[PDB]
């Protein structure tokens, strides 16, 4: 491969906790030369679809700085037209959130969570997704230290990770050239537990089997499990109690 | 199941081709309630992006009359803001249209697709892709006995199903009950020679194993299969040559 | 006339009732190419401004899918700006609409008007309207039959239909060639009992006499007529009192 | 009536000429409270479906200033959705300006109408349109002084006034109060040689007779031609050639 | 300078009130070429954020006809995007406007204020800004009048200008031309007692000294006083009480 | 002061160029917990305006990420329209770079820059600016080394700071606590040379003399010369030709 990785292989993986000051919880998180910034801020009301129904919930908004994959991203502001593309990652992002916390015990609030990709190579929403998770997890903590609820909800870690056919060689997760250049592209969102949350497969004008189907789950839910291992660093969990480690960051060491 | 229909069993479906007059070739659909027009246009003309590369294009718009799952879905004119799901299937429509045709060989045109749902009860993406198939088919056929282009370059036949897990069961074909009841719901596209153009699996506040994955796109695969072997009563092939047979409509004796 | 059809004469007229289940009141009405789905839902609430005046309302939405005039007419969605076209012809089925209907008596909920023009080719608006009385009678005889309301509160039956002058020539029910070479073209508006809800005239680049519009208005009154006379035999009427006929469809012997 | 006046009477009538100095045409008329901007500028260009085919075009704006009818007329601006209403009288305003003037001889260039009500009380649809003459006739006149075209292809001179039935009156030219009580109103616009270009007549809620129409429609041309008698004050005709006349403003004597 | 004017020399300079009748306040300004339409409407309610806090509250909606500038300004309306300098201006008269104003004393209502500019040739904000105060005055005084308001609670005048170097001169009011070839313009929103409210210098790809700022800012100030002498004239003010004068118009003797 | 800072005293600034790889030139700037990225991308084209005017072009983008001032900042994506507040910034920003580049000499290309606001705390738009000049600097020098350009057409260093009169105390670089609180705020641009590009004073309901702002601008210009030493350490400047010192980050000693 061009970077000289194997083809089982993620890039180098960096997650940051604390990037911000004002967020309950942040982390800046990077797959090679995707970075994503990732925020999760506690706003003291719900939806009024919720109101009342004793529970909290979790929305994410997904944005694209105009500089991304080298090239011009400009965003939804001085612009117009919005894409469903922004909205497909933002409802992915949610999911993702929420199955991996029992909003049944974070009282009626919600935590907004924030993904701003500052710089893209392929990747980005699943880089989002493993950094918004860590963004989360921290605001619990955060909001149970604060004593605004009594314990830390969270059911489990979250990760995601692409995977892809290119000229018939099974890729894990790919850089914007390969890509772009892909047969078959996927996305995966697993947990700590080692099942899955969500997985999106898509042939770009090529078709493929069960079996490649299987064949690139398989090498997706490895790396989800290597991302999860990072994440894992930057936690001290006993019978569903979360603490941050004394970590700031951590990193691959590829 | 409420229909009184089986776990493995799809809902009664009908494909009627020629619907409409204009439309280089149009069908309306029918999964249940679920009951969706779809069209397909020749625009003698190509994307920007494509001109003079001597190709084809196949794009799609996705709509739900207001009228859907007996509530209200208002359009998107005389009211606003847009929603990325609209955006997510129109995007899963073409991909799958372009999958299943050959674009080098249509010349530079573009076969528009309009897939309109008039009563939605479950499943109206995959029933709106079955259907556009059929429109697709009919066009390129419609175009070549019109002399426009030499062959009818149809790849295969594309279809595609819906599966869950709801109460621990896995169901084929949900209605628009047990989808918002499903711990996990799944769409599935797939080809005539039993290859998979696409498949997206959620869990919807709920994590699942790679064996329920796959539980689950076996179900589909079946389902794609008897979908297919509708379509293909609809034609005559014979060393890529694509006829209509002489039906008009076709349905299934469930 | 291109079709052979005779200046006084209309396009063959068909009305389908109960063309979908889940609506109130629905139905496919065709004035020769030009087909168009009328819907009719009741929803449980009123606009604000009316909340607690003891009234009902009944609205409209008009769209006309991309594929109409064997053109494209690109929807409202995945584009932007709206055209104060469509408002123009809502406002018209609405007004027309809520002048058959003693809305006192149909308690504070609305009848949400749903027009598809599914083919278009000259003549949608009136097509939609004709087809609109249809649904709604249709859905205010389903409101009784399900106790929601005490009687039939329906006033009359309204249908409309176009005239032009072409080549000086005054004809009935213009299809789209007819109406884009037309010198004046008009759209009229009456009820059963030989009234009138709305005349629209419009010199296209030319001006006309009073006379020229006394005699349109005269061919239209007649087209008008056989209109209604159609729709009288969906429909057993008897001292205010409606109940639907046992005919599913109506259609004209041209 | 409220203001003491007739039933088949005018309000007291203004047209001020050059009201403006940019415009090439330009007027400020009143209808009694209900006061229109009017002005008429040249654009050296054409729209591109014209382009090449030896014709002039002539397309209106027309605004209501949030200080409207003594209510509130919020712009299209800080806010977002735009009115179809606006838009069927900027459609209206277009038709009137295209049928009085013969396009062929203006040359490739736009006459750009805009107006601007700076006062509601009623029938500003109508009095923007009797003004936007003024200044489309006064803009072609400047246009011919400045050597730009060889004559003043005027066809003919073009007003509007409004008529309704209230409280089973008929009434000519009605305020705010009255047309928001009008069983009936009605907007017409006539020609000089006492034609007719548009005629639109509304049933609110309420049904009217072939000649109830026709006696409304009696009253709107006799008010057409008093405001034309006004207009023709201003002008100075002979043989198609037109030449201000020395007023810069007319009234009408009421 | 182009018109003849001196360099600390205002263009001609007309405030009319009373200019329509609806506005409780209103006046049609003008500087030059430059004319604008500004009324003052009261809204009996106050913004969300308002409620109940006992005060009133001020804010403007500024527009510029498509006729300005004796080029094309089309509107909001018949387009689309919004531009932030409409936005960036009708903050300026917000504030100008507010600051004159001790809202304690003008009850829970909000005078919406409307600038209307119908024909622009450069400080169309600054005309505005001082026409605008006229309306607002005006409209206070009215409230009072009808026993709305116990007093006339207005702190002072405010009127505005804009100054600018141009070819290294320093020129007091610039029209369209200047501006567009000036190295540095400023808008300056100064008071009836010799105060500043607002200042807003800008290099155009030039930058400016301390000291030059001084210098436009001396001259802004005088011109700022000119203005005020004119407003001065159309009131009676005595220990915070404020009466119209009996002039409907002033005009500067340039 | 709140935090114990003086009140001619700047918070802790720090400024890190090469914070992303992908644009020409980058940086992450800080003036207390306000943090902004600001990146500059060379795109290979210019605005129609300018085609074949020999000259370059520089426009910046301006974005509140959802988290700043601790509160809620919901982007322009999912949500519809759009401030005014951003595009004056964004024009601020595009003022003040074009004004330190010899446009001239930068050949036939734009720089695009971004403005990534990640934490708001006030004086977020005079960040920007300071932090936005040192990545269009690094951005030219980057473009010089490529070759794509001659020399390094930058005119001078540009940097700017907020200023305010608070419970009548000027004090320099105000937070949000302060700025909110503020009488009158004002934000300052300025060059290397000690001159100004910038000036924008605005009373909050209270207005000012000539000498406050003065004594203001007087504060704002020594803020803007510290600024300018910190930016100066990144550069090595000799006769109009720019390089970059070794320093990857430079910060206040405060």
């Amino acid at each position: 491969r061009s970077d000289g990785r194997k083809e089982d292989q993620l890039r180098p993986v960096s997650i940051q906790r604390d990037f911000l000051e004002y967020p309950e919880g942040s982390c800046l998180i990077s797959f090679g030369k995707t970075k994503v910034i990732c925020t999760a801020s506690v706003i003291e009301n719900v939806p009024n679809w919720l109101k009342g129904k004793g529970q909290g919930w979790i929305t994410a908004e997904y944005s694209m700085l105009p500089r991304a994959t080298q090239q011009r991203t400009i965003r939804e502001s001085v612009q117009g037209r919005i894409g469903g593309r922004t909205h497909e990652i933002q409802r992915m992002i949610g999911r993702a959130m929420r199955t991996a916390v029992e909003l049944t015990k974070i009282g009626e609030r919600t935590i907004w969570v924030d993904c701003d990709v500052i710089q893209a190579d392929g990747g980005t929403a699943t880089a989002a997704i493993t950094g918004a998770f860590v963004a989360v997890a921290d605001a619990i903590i955060k909001l149970h230290k604060e004593g605004i609820i009594e314990e830390t909800p969270i059911k489990d870690f979250v990760a995601a990770v692409s995977v892809g056919i290119v000229n018939d060689r099974i890729l894990l997760d790919l850089n914007f050239e390969e890509d772009s250049a892909a047969q078959v592209d996927m996305n995966v969102v697993g947990t700590g537990s080692g099942r899955l949350s969500e997985v999106h497969t898509m042939g770009e004008e090529y078709s493929f089997t069960k079996d490649e189907l299987i064949k690139m789950l398989d090498l997706a839910q490895k790396g989800i499990n290597e991302l999860i291992e990072l994440q894992k660093k930057l936690y001290v969990i006993q019978d569903g109690k979360w603490e941050r480690s004394e970590l700031k960051e951590v990193s691959s060491t590829t």
